[PDB]
């Protein structure tokens, strides 16, 4: 049902951002922003705000004026609303964690907007994902950490900040059974927000350690409708049902879903090594709850995860764009592709 | 439950054998077989038999006497009864398939025991498994080449060759319920042959195609008893049952189906690359019909699959046993591993 092409995108020259993974991306109008990264493991790269122009396709560096943001961080995260973009947490090695910021796109200027992790506010979130509609920035997930030789946790709850109101507050908690996760899939699907996969901590004394922990990839599915502040799990259904996976690319298209890529398997050290890495395309119609694989042409994007992703329009088709991750060799990559949608969603 | 430790097996010397995947192993005493091997990919390297002991930690060559086998071939397999190995099946870039051998370890010489692919007898196969009893050597499924530009099925039937009496026959043929599979489990447990998983023929249209194909990745597990001669489906569970695979690592050990890595995704170009192989090992407990993760201690055999694999007991210990394969570079390694199962089975 869900048909389309993949594509790689030129990358003409500039100043061109390095490679990284665990990074924010958005795009207004026909550019598209860059923040934050992960190269070497572990290691933070800038605090450059990287700009590509798809017209010229070609990048460049915003204009730090403002309240330019004090860290350089990984496992940050970026959204667009409008004119602005928003970024949200992510740490550097020193357990710094950036706060949440704003950038006017036409001023080209920073606004610090709420400090993070502090009492009843907001708290400093890594590796949690975000998502956006017209008047809210949501974050989901991630995790927290208070000191080096500290037990990090992740978080089941979203915040969520009112633009209007310049206001943060936290959803309704989904309780218990809801898992806990970093790396998760976040989209806004016509009107709802969705909660998919990601790398889940254990509700359950039970399951059993890998790797000296009980970390595991989801494969759970949830839905938040902001009319009634109600959370419902979603059974998804499919002979093409995806296996449980993290850290992958994801996008929202009309009732779709798409995913591409993530981690399968966990790696023994952690984020050290890249553990196994997906090279498949998955999508889910929210209407009909089935997944299926998607295909896409001659180009086939090569085994990625912790890829920045968002959703986007280019040469009229909207689709899922994929930007950075690491490799199954472990190198982080400076390469780009737009899943361009060509069916109706 | 099933508890137990990976090893590196460590080789010291010898006639070595080039690393290869797709090939056979088998162990008589304190001495590891080797025949056949893909390297580089869907080419096939030498038809010499070569001898890893066990003591001594070296290698050497078996005197190449008697009917030595006429191909050097991929895709092979080989098992062990008493003193003797047998050969069955594979093929070179040129679609010359091996015919059944058998080589007697004591005396030191090759066999010719039956010409495939004759009319009322086994068929040519390649990438099909194998397993054997007291006095039968099995082979199931794996992929018949016609001419070149001829299209290729799957077998979803054991051959069965009673040793006594010199004379295969067919098994109860399964039915159309049932994939045609290549690089699938096979073993013989507690009494019963077991077929598991594996790369299989579609058996409906409805599946969608994957790079041109609709082959895929099973999950799928049969027993069937010889007392009875009777198929039955097995219904598996657990939360750790594996996802979807094939050519991986597999033995039986008492009770315990256990495997190790394989091909989780398919490459684009069928043998060509890689895929995606898994670094992860699950054993089934077939008196429970559940799967479980199982871990050996600090050392990890990296993500792999293609390997030769075989059941043996080494310093004491059952277990699987590890051999040869590709890896995620989409190089073949020599590389050898152990899992020692440490508890009953």
């Amino acid at each position: 049902t869900l048909q389309g092409e993949w594509m790689k995108v030129e990358q003409k020259g500039g100043q061109v951002p390095a490679p990284r993974s665990s990074h924010g991306i958005a795009v207004i109008g026909d550019k598209l922003y860059c923040f934050g990264g992960e190269d070497p493991p572990y290691e933070s790269i800038d605090n450059d705000l990287y700009v590509f122009d798809f017209n010229t396709h070609t990048w460049s560096i915003a204009p730090a004026n403002g309240d330019v943001p004090k860290t350089r961080v990984l496992g940050t995260r970026m959204v667009a609303v409008g004119t602005k973009l928003y970024v949200f947490g992510g740490r550097n090695k020193q357990l710094e964690f950036e706060d949440f910021y704003s950038y006017d796109t036409v001023k080209e200027e920073w606004k610090f907007l709420t400090k993070l992790d502090e009492k009843g506010g907001p708290e400093a979130r890594t590796f949690h994902s975000m998502t956006s509609d017209e008047n809210h920035v949501y974050v989901f997930g991630g995790v927290s950490k208070g000191g080096l030789n500290a037990t990090p946790f992740r978080f089941r709850t979203i915040e969520a900040y009112n633009i209007a109101e310049g206001k943060w507050a936290q959803l309704p908690d989904p309780g218990e059974d809801f898992e806990k996760r970093g790396m998760a899939g976040f989209l806004v699907v016509q009107g709802k927000l969705w909660v998919f996969y990601g790398f889940a901590t254990a509700n359950d004394p039970k399951i059993p350690t890998l790797y000296g922990s009980q970390d595991y990839e989801s494969n759970r599915v949830h839905c938040y409708d902001p009319a009634t502040q109600k959370w419902t799990e979603v059974e998804t259904t499919g002979f093409e049902k995806p296996s449980r996976r993290s850290c992958f690319a994801h996008a929202a298209v009309g009732k779709y879903i798409i995913i591409f890529g993530g981690e399968i398997e966990r790696d023994p050290e952690a984020h050290q090594g890249p553990g196994t890495l997906s090279r498949e395309g998955f999508a889910l119609d929210t209407e009909t709850l089935v997944w299926e694989r998607y295909e896409g042409g001659p180009i086939k994007p090569s085994n990625r995860g912790w890829v920045a992703s968002t959703t986007t329009t280019i040469n009229g088709k909207k689709g899922l764009l994929v930007h950075g991750g690491k490799l199954m060799t472990n190198e982080r990559t400076d390469e780009m592709y737009f899943f361009a949608v060509n069916s109706s969603t």
